């Protein structure tokens, strides 16, 4: 296997959010079969950040995802080629986030190319006040469909002062070359800023993912 028990990757991420330029890069490592992984990551560019990190967390790792034995590991199985996805974050206030990524794996560790931009957020909103505390737990419903993998969330980031900021996100999922889609299912994702220094110039991660049937619901039931 060249998906081994323990991966490592890198990450480029260049951006943009309210014409803020960035760039980011971070190293991560984790357990692909059993659904954990952590990253470290520092702002290179454009630091310190004039708004929430949290809307960018999301954005930096899906062969990570722990699956069961009868639904088909579509993005472990287009390694070594990889994989590239495409996403929309519509949130609540008008903000939108679109992101393109680029998956591969080089001398044996995953590389990660970003390219995020983030637009229309409002000047007083939580995202420019820097006013979130972090993501519930989500569940994304994924489907097949044009010979991709489709990925569906309500996102709901925490606010400081109670309730929620909600996202609706999609992502398109394609491997480079045609491996086995699976059916619909849904895989529950975890994420954490588990360390940050002061003015978030340095930030770690760690997420959990796992796969598993849906019970019916993939639109409001799930």
């Amino acid at each position: 296997a060249i998906i081994k028990e323990f991966m490592r990757f890198k990450v480029r991420m260049e951006g943009s959010v309210n014409g803020h330029e960035f760039e980011i890069e971070g190293e991560g490592e984790g357990r692909p079969y059993e659904g954990t992984q952590t990253a470290k990551l520092k702002v290179t560019k454009g630091g310190p950040l004039p708004f929430a990190w949290d809307i960018l967390t999301p954005n930096f790792s899906k062969a990570y995802v722990k699956h069961p034995a009868d639904i088909p590991d579509y993005l472990k199985l287009s390694f070594p080629e990889g994989f590239k996805w495409e996403r929309v974050m519509n949130f609540e206030d008008g903000g939108v986030v679109t992101v393109t990524q680029d998956s591969s794996l080089q001398d044996g560790e995953f590389i990660y190319k970003v390219k995020l931009r983030g637009t229309m957020f409002p000047s007083d909103g939580p995202v420019m006040q820097k006013k979130t505390m972090g993501w519930e737990a989500s569940s994304e419903r994924m489907y097949p469909e044009d010979g991709a993998l489709k990925g569906e969330i309500k996102m709901r980031l925490k606010l400081k002062d109670g309730g929620h900021y909600d996202a609706e996100v999609k992502t398109t999922y394609k491997a480079k070359k045609p491996v086995q889609l699976p059916g619909a299912y849904i895989v529950g994702i975890k994420l954490d800023i588990t360390s940050h220094n002061e003015d978030y110039t340095i930030v770690e991660l760690y997420e959990r993912a796992e796969g598993r049937h849906s019970t019916g619901g993939m639109d409001e039931l799930y």
